[PDB]
């Protein structure tokens, strides 16, 4: 049965540091094997570096290979003896998410696979301790939040840039659209893919932007030249694999060159995406031109800059992004004559913890957006749906139109990542950011005759700059973050919509734990993204401050007509989270550029101008509580 | 909690000019309403005049009588739409500050509420011109102070008598012990009411005169004589509810009649009053004496002079 399945699909997880010792007496048994292996195993693995990419997909493709699903346990239980086991779970994991054979199956958390990476060295450390400094099987609690002198400001954020859920998030959003991904292999493509790196991207940016800002701090600045030196970071993660850590990069180095890339290249790569913008055509292998046209050019883009096997380029346009994470991440010892191991920019699950990320982040969206500020702007036209109009819209919660935001306890098994031994558990607390559940109420006036159906879209935007209050609409762009996004049915006359927050398309309405699978629920049976993706329920809004920072709402609604899709895909599957997450094996559900109506350039100097009557703004406030 | 309480009242408190028009799609649905308001807005409403206590006596009733909180609310949301707006702010006011359901609440500025009374047209024209003149969400701000051939000396009093903070307190006391009490429907009673309304207006005629004296002027002098005409006075403020404003008086004007009452009507009235003050004693409608007590004197004449529902005849 399924729950059988998921049962195999666990043990593959297990014990993976330790699943080493190949115990095999010969590879050439294993031609399918032949290709991988490479990498050693208590080596880090690199998400971004192309040479561990390339190993990750030859493994990916003999587990996709796999002709059932017993042959799938059967080299992967053999493959994971000897390969890198960062790169095993990757390369599973991206299996359990696309192979049919897996219509079962979640993948075994990854906080909880790898604690390590979740909670800090100490907390690993004293659990470890206490395990071994009395047996006894009683069980073993930590609270990781420990004590210290706070001298940087940018500790204010460590509750967005540490929190657990981002960087699963981030971990397993990368599964699902793998850079390596080849279409031609596995036979289906992953659509918009491309966009899709640039949007969840830009996001995780803004979102991180109206943090800074709820905290009083000024938006985060690109890293656009690659002269000046970064500012550092010390994570304080432990790897239980071998006797290292990530290394930590203190303040002011500048970038330097690998062996495996000069520094030079990336400035190079990046002129050159630059001409290709301007020039409105980027060239392909074969030397052709091709357009960078309204509907394809942010895909196009976003192959070439990442950049996926998709490029269509990659001899000439390289890859930018992901070299960038590279270099940032061996900092330290680019030379690696120091064998020191990589900062934490290396990994998809740790790298939104350090500041730099979004300072690179930053610099990458801003390539994207010289594109988008190629493209012309929206006419009323476009915009407008007619014969609706949005009479007014209200947030409930305990006071209306306040949401509040508090700090939650909340404990990490272990147990499941690192030999527990005698302990029946040992749970790591940890504290996070978390709000008031709230709803939305909508009151739209449907002048037409007939019942329409509406795309609702809805964001929020910070209303204070960090000079005074200003509302322009061209800034607000990079800074509005997407709540929700939803199909509703209006009948004519006057219509209240009402959305509760927990029904969020962005966000990941549950993660089950190894515990709960080693029972068998019925959220249904798809994959790495099934409880893992989505942002995270906690993150939905920003902090604000106690105070009760100030934040347009901005609510619009579309002609759904126009914006779905037709076609015939699946039953109820993971669409919970489209919004980031988009659609399993379906093609992106909404028509408009991600980010309508926000990614193009905005005439008007304040937001209330733009508004068509098709949209609304509601000032509402987010109170932190101590 | 008391906070989303509040919030609820400031809403009542909004726009009383715009929430006229009857919204109602059978205007009978608040019927308790049909028989008050029979004010509707076209003059304004008097805190004086017998008849306007007499609707607005009726309005707080059913505001006490609202069973919960809640049906407090939901009385003043629909009842607004039909009432004269200015007997609305008052009604709802007492009942704000009486009713223990109201036990979390300030009722929104007066000043704030309808700042035309408190600033001058042409502040109030310039401010609402501005906002016309220029749409932009930059706020505006307009210096009420003026420039002006000051001829009158009385002039030199305004910062007294125009002062913001002297009316609102005014506005609030007659709320708080209302003309119209009747303390059997409350249950409540307002201890020493006619008193403290001797006192209050005696206080505000005392800190007056220090005024004109500070000033240089002579103490003010009684209208003891009716016949004698008054000094005009132009207040200069519109009313934003519609097109008019209140209505100035020149200088030099002999008494007249209105239909509701002859002036004479009111001599008497004076003589009556003070005549039972010599005899020392005043008769009840039941047209027993009741002596004019040293302790209770005062208030039984504060009820009969203002006159309050609680006076004896």
């Amino acid at each position: 049965t399924v729950a059988d399945k998921q049962a195999r699909l666990m043990p593959l997880f297990k014990h993976l540091t330790a699943l080493t010792r190949e115990k095999l007496p010969l590879d050439q048994r294993d031609e399918r094997l032949k290709g991988v292996g490479i990498l050693p195993r208590g080596t880090l693995f690199s998400c971004f570096h192309a040479r561990h990419l390339a190993e990750a997909t030859e493994l990916y493709v003999a587990l996709y290979g796999a002709k059932d699903f017993n042959d799938f346990i059967h080299l992967c239980e053999q493959a994971r003896q000897i390969v890198n086991e960062g790169m095993f779970v990757y390369a599973v994991s991206v299996a359990v998410l696309h192979r049919e054979d897996c219509k079962g199956i979640t993948v075994p958390p990854i906080q909880e696979v790898f604690p390590d990476r979740f909670v800090p060295a100490e907390t690993i450390n004293r659990a470890n301790k206490e395990a071994s400094n009395h047996p006894d099987q009683q069980s073993i609690v930590v609270e990781a939040e420990e004590t210290g002198n706070i001298l940087d400001p940018e500790y204010k954020l460590s509750y967005f840039r540490e929190d657990i859920g981002i960087n699963a998030h981030h971990w397993h959003w990368h599964i699902v659209y793998p850079a390596t991904w080849n279409p031609t292999v596995m036979g289906k493509e992953k659509d918009r893919k491309g966009e899709l790196f640039f949007y969840m991207h830009q996001q995780m940016c803004a979102r991180y932007d109206s943090e800074r800002l709820s905290n009083g701090l000024q938006r985060m600045i690109p890293f656009h030249n690659f002269d000046e030196p970064l500012e550092g970071y010390a994570p304080h993660l432990t790897s239980l694999v071998s006797g290292l850590q990530y290394a930590s990069r203190p303040e002011g180095y500048s970038i330097h060159d690998l062996s495996d890339v000069d520094v030079q290249d990336m400035v190079r790569w990046r002129e050159r995406i630059l001409d290709a913008i301007n020039m409105h055509y980027i060239v392909d292998k074969d030397n052709n031109k091709i357009p960078l046209d309204i509907e394809h050019g942010t895909d196009i883009l976003g192959d070439i800059i990442e950049s996926s096997d998709e490029s269509k380029n990659v001899e000439y346009y390289g890859s930018l992004h992901n070299w960038g994470h590279v270099m940032m991440a061996n900092i330290t010892d680019p030379d690696h004559r120091f064998q020191e191991n990589p900062g934490v920019m290396s990994d998809t699950s740790t790298s939104l913890r350090d500041p730099i990320f979004y300072r690179w982040h930053r610099f990458i969206d801003n390539i994207f957006q010289e594109h988008k500020k190629s493209f012309h702007p929206y006419t009323k036209e476009e915009l407008s749906f007619p014969g609706v109009e949005v009479v007014g819209v209200s947030i409930n919660s305990k006071t209306a139109n306040v949401i509040t935001t508090l700090i939650k306890e909340s404990l990490l098994e272990l147990s499941h990542g690192i030999n527990f031994g005698t302990d029946q558990s040992v749970k790591v607390k940890y504290h996070h950011l978390d709000h008031e559940p709230f709803t939305y109420n909508i009151v739209v006036e449907n002048n037409s005759g007939a019942e329409k159906h509406s795309t609702v879209r809805i964001f929020l935007a910070p209303k204070y700059d960090e000079l005074n209050n200003k509302l322009e609409p061209d800034e607000q762009r990079r800074l509005f973050i997407e709540l929700d996004k939803f199909f509703y049915t209006l009948t004519p006359g006057k219509n209240t919509i009402v959305r509760n927050h927990q029904d969020s398309s962005v966000t990941i309405s549950k993660v089950r734990t190894f515990d709960q699978l080693g029972a068998g629920e019925g959220v249904s049976e798809d994959s790495t993204e099934y409880c893992s993706c989505g942002w995270p329920e906690h993150m939905l809004i920003p902090r604000g401050s106690h105070k009760g920072m100030e934040f347009e709402l901005f609510v619009m609604l579309t002609d759904h007509d126009e914006d779905t899709v037709a076609g015939l895909s699946e039953n109820a599957v993971c669409s919970d989270a489209v919004s980031y997450c988009g659609a399993r094996d379906d093609r992106y559900p909404d028509k408009k550029a991600m980010g309508f109506p926000f990614d193009r350039k905005i005439e008007a100097r304040t937001a209330a101008e733009f508004l068509t009557p098709n949209m609304g703004l509601t000032d509402i406030k987010i109170k932190f509580h101590g």
